[PDB]
């Protein structure tokens, strides 16, 4: 299965820059969500969600189909909590009823990284919505209660290698876990709806106790009031991951354009773009255009 992006009729970089608009103007009128750490990190997770189904083997799953509007995958354990990323994007969709649904989730997830002073993230669009019988099953997302060589052999199947993983695990310095919907509990850190590389610094630096939670699952938690899962904290057991947990520690923009990068990557895995295609669009935040 080729999946070739086809750009929606007769739309080019402003039709995209206002649905980024009507993206980052929600994400700042809704900032009451989640004890106002606001919706940018579940718009981030879903993003990611939504493209890490993929199977590089056979290109099963991936952000092209959209396919997390079908129940078996909106109701997959692993995305519990994700349906209020969906009810959010719920009234983006209806002003921009064009867009395609993986477009839309993707495109959230760019969004909110740059509005939460993140890196730029290049995006492309042509995502295109495949049936119900494309949801790919539950199962293909990742376990937080592995250590280091769980997380390096998962993420192979997305095509991601040690610098590439350890890059997008940054993204946990956003929003938290809530015990309720995975069975962990807690911020990352202290900037958690703000894109920075405080994840690798807590890591390195927080003084890590591991205990148990109130659903009797292991993390790892400061004095600061902070958590790492065991598979964050893997990261710094595993010598490759130190080095480059270190490397962003010690380097933000760094770490910006590795992300930046990989998550692209993210997004772009199972799609294939024609040799005339538009280039990636790089959208101006609110901020740059006097929003
Ligand atoms: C080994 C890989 C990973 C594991 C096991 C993992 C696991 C988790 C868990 C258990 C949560 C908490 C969910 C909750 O209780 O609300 C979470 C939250 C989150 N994860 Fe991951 N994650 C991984 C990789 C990533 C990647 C690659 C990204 C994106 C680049 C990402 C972005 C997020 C964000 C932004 C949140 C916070 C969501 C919120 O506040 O609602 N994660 N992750």
């Amino acid at each position: 299965l080729v999946h070739v992006a086809s750009v929606e009729k007769g739309r080019s970089y402003e039709d995209f820059q206002k649905v980024y608009n009507a993206i980052a103007l929600k994400l700042r009128e809704d900032d009451e969500y989640d004890n106002y750490i606001g919706y940018g990190p579940v718009l981030v997770r879903l993003a990611w969600h939504t493209s890490g189904t993929w199977d590089k083997h056979d290109n099963t799953g991936g952000s092209y189909g959209g396919t997390y509007r079908f129940k078996k995958e909106f109701n997959d354990p692993s995305n519990a909590g994700l349906q209020n990323g969906f009810k959010f994007l719920e009234p983006i969709h209806k002003e921009f009823p064009w867009i395609s649904s993986g477009d839309l989730f993707s495109l959230g997830g760019v969004t909110a990284v740059q509005e939460m002073q993140g890196p730029k993230i290049p995006w492309r669009c042509g995502r295109v919505d495949t049936p119900e019988d494309t949801t790919p099953d539950n199962g293909r997302l990742p376990d937080a209660d592995k250590d280091a060589d769980y997380v390096r052999t998962f993420f192979q199947r997305l095509n991601m290698n040690d610098r590439e993983v350890v890059a997008l695990m940054g993204a946990h310095a956003l929003g938290k876990t809530h015990l309720k919907r995975s069975g962990y509990e807690g911020p990352w850190g202290a900037a958690n709806n703000v894109f920075t590389n405080e994840f690798y610094l807590n890591l390195l630096n927080e003084d890590w106790k591991l205990e148990k939670n109130d659903a009797n699952n292991e993390q790892w938690d400061s004095k600061s009031g902070y958590m790492m899962l065991p598979t964050d904290y893997s990261l710094i057991q595993d010598p490759k991951y130190l080095s480059i947990v270190k490397e962003y520690a010690n380097d933000q923009d760094k770490f910006f354009k590795d992300f930046s990068k990989a998550f692209e990557k993210l997004l772009e895995n199972g799609i294939t773009f024609p040799k005339d295609a538009p280039s990636p669009f790089i959208f101006k935040t609110l901020e740059e255009q006097g929003l």
